[PDB]
């Protein structure tokens, strides 16, 4: 329900125990989630998703710069439906930088303050859809959080600035499967 807990101590496997790019080691200080441990988490996502809504949902796919995590969710969303009827299913998309009487299902792909998805919601509410649950495979505990929590949790995550598997930094970490925290090192390397 609040997710998978990752605690502030120990937190993310040594960077040596999971293949990681050459060129991207001395980038990173410690992995917090494996690339296989997201997929079999963002998995059951799917089936808590599909058992909370049971009638044909509109997946408004929030769209920034990376695509990985609404593109596996709603694979084995697709998977899940590969067994029983001819389920229709509508795949929308909201960028940042037609919904109403429909069951939407927000996706993003980690949520720190929270306002962002916050006045996302709120854009979303003045449409009257039949209703309206949000999908977040990331929430960072942090006091900077407005308090806002989202249906779905893939996991929960201690205050520290992540990169991989769909989360980048300045278009970097695009090759980089795992979730793991950016060093002073990456920062100052590939910075804007
Ligand atoms: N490590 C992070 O918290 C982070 N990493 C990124 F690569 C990008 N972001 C982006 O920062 C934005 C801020 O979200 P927020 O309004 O603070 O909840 C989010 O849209 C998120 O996608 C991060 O928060």
């Amino acid at each position: 329900s609040p997710g998978v807990v990752i605690s502030d101590d120990e937190p993310g496997y040594d960077l040596d125990l999971f293949c990681i790019p050459n060129h991207y080691a001395e980038d990173l200080e410690r992995v917090f989630i494996p690339h296989g441990l997201i997929m079999d988490r963002t998995e059951r996502l799917a089936r808590d998703v599909m058992k909370e809504m049971g009638h044909h949902i509109v997946a408004l796919c929030v769209l920034k710069g990376g695509y990985k995590f609404f593109a596996d969710l709603l694979d084995y969303i697709k998977a899940l439906n590969r067994n029983s009827d001819s389920i229709p299913m509508t795949v929308d998309f909201i960028r940042l930088k037609t919904l109403t009487g429909k069951n939407v299902l927000i996706v993003e792909d980690i949520i720190d303050t929270g306002k962002t998805m916050q006045t996302l919601l709120s854009l979303v509410r003045q449409y009257n859809p039949k209703m309206v649950k949000v999908a977040s495979l990331l929430v960072k505990r942090t006091p900077r959080s407005v308090g806002y929590k989202p249906d779905f949790v893939g996991f929960e995550i201690p205050d520290k600035f992540v990169v991989g598997y769909a989360l980048d930094y300045n278009e970097y970490f695009r090759d980089l499967n795992h979730v793991c925290v950016i060093s002073e090192t990456g920062k100052a390397k590939y910075k804007a």
